[PDB]
């Protein structure tokens, strides 16, 4: 279904699975992702008795850009706020991958009464260092000049590196499926938006008192570093590292991630 | 005339005034500006024997956005590079107001062989503090929800303040003329782009060895602070303050600004 704003013309594609009386979980995909990345998780979480809400970010798959083609992270938080108001969600847990993790942290900070817990998968509440975002200049250039299918092909092969992004063609092909639904304008805007993350989200997230959980791939050097910094500042956070996983862990779907996830959700649902 | 890129579909509107053999000056307008803001200056500089190049930024007046609706400051530098290559400009002086000043500084840093001098009018090479950009959340919201004509009206009246943005209706009306040619998507994108200024432009500008000049209005608290910080770091810069002028000094056109400007240009042209 679609939630369309008359004021900014963004029409958010979303799905609301499960019974409306069940405990709601909100799934937020990464840059270049969409609800297709969550297929397994929607089925797993429904079988576990949750209501599962997933949506597509501006310019990703079925969601458009609206009146403008640039935005700040705050705009993405406001999109999520509007969706959860539309669905009459009072208290929920948010599961966010990469940018989805950042979004979850800012939402919790801004709406502490609305969130029991956040689960950030290769995400954090921190601003990036400039060096962390340098790579996106070249990915933007490929997206603009050559397009998204070309960009995916470049992401998938590493002539320079001892290995490709995924070892298994099946995972590569799942990534292709998902990534190539992203619009060029949406990819560009999302990557630019990363510069607009406020420097005080860690303080706000600590202030919220919501339960903070993180799952990080040991090979994701950027998010390892940021989440370790985050744990220094939010000692009540629960962090778990997946040895040998990297940024795109949601494509590979290692079993241990789900063992960890369901563990966390058991803690959250105990206290609800 | 237009310079259109086949790779990013940006079609830059520009004007190239004066004789092609004369010393070239490049004029870069602020966010919400366009070549209309430079009318007086084009005439003054032509009468002084310069070749005068002016252009419109992405999404401002006659320039479109291209394939995307978001970009980084680097993208704006690349647009300028393409324009000066198109016009076969080897060595020039750049006069930039506000964002135009920032652009001039990054261009000089990246292309030191191409620039004799930059003149930044309420601009600097520094990144903003977050607090400096907080105001643009509300101006973006007005632009998106109410439009640019409404935004101009809100900028022009200060119920809260001891005075309006301009004391003279004639200056207000000049501002209206100019500002309301800006597209909503262009305003939004430009303001977002401010977050993407690199933190090392001051070092690069100092490295370039180009002559650095700045004119700042004493009432422009943000740019006073940034340019003072810049002068600490680039002691060879020449800074002049206009007492009683503010950010939109290019609308008011005080005579002292031109006395200062022509002075600087005399220094630059002595060494050419």
């Amino acid at each position: 279904p679609f939630l369309s704003s008359p004021s900014n013309s963004v029409s958010t594609y979303y799905e609301d699975h499960g019974d409306a009386r069940s405990y709601p979980l909100v799934l937020i995909h990464p840059i270049g992702g969409n609800i297709l990345i969550w297929d397994y998780e929607i089925q797993l979480l429904l079988k576990s008795g949750f209501r599962v809400i997933a949506y597509e970010l501006r310019g990703h798959h079925r969601t458009n850009m609206g009146k403008t083609g640039a935005y700040t992270m705050q705009d993405l938080i406001d999109d999520l706020r509007r969706l959860l108001e539309h669905l009459n969600i009072g208290k929920c847990t948010i599961i966010g991958h990469s940018i989805g993790g950042i979004i979850s942290s800012m939402y919790a900070a801004q709406h502490p009464g609305k969130v029991d817990a956040i689960i950030m998968i290769n995400g954090s509440p921190k601003k990036f260092q400039e060096k962390d975002l340098e790579k996106h200049f070249r990915t933007r250039e490929v997206a603009i000049t050559q397009g998204m299918k070309a960009l995916a092909e470049h992401k998938l092969v590493s002539l320079d590196e001892a290995r490709d992004l995924f070892a298994d063609k099946r995972h590569a092909d799942f990534f292709r499926e998902v990534f190539t639904k992203t619009s060029v304008e949406g990819f560009v805007a999302a990557t630019v938006a990363l510069y607009t993350i406020p420097g005080n989200v860690v303080q706000g997230l600590r202030a919220s008192g919501c339960k903070v959980f993180a799952i990080v791939g040991s090979d994701d050097d950027v998010f390892m570093r940021l989440i370790k910094e985050t744990k220094e500042e939010i000692p009540e956070m629960e962090l778990r590292v997946l040895q040998g996983s990297d940024h795109w862990v949601v494509i590979e779907k290692p079993k241990e991630m789900y063992d960890i996830l369901m563990g966390f959700l058991a803690i959250v649902t105990k206290d609800v």
